[PDB]
């Protein structure tokens, strides 16, 4: 909690290594990744699969949408 009042906010994409073996698919470029221990990223907060690059390029709005 707080003192005060707050307004808009934005918070970036809990991007998480993760080791499995299947199919993932780029919320952005909308391409396949080839990995073996750090197949891509994936948002442990919304819950979105994105390339490591392909990540800072997604919105800073986790939750929100
Ligand atoms: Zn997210
Ligand atoms: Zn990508």
């Amino acid at each position: 909690g707080s003192s005060g009042s707050s307004g808009k906010i934005d918070m970036p994409h809990r991007f998480k290594v993760y080791n499995y073996k299947s199919p993932t698919f780029c919320e952005h470029c909308g391409t396949l990744l080839w990995g073996l221990a750090r197949q891509g990223l994936k948002c442990d907060a919304c819950g979105m699969n994105v390339h490591h690059r392909c990540q800072t390029k997604v919105a800073n709005l986790c939750g929100i949408n």
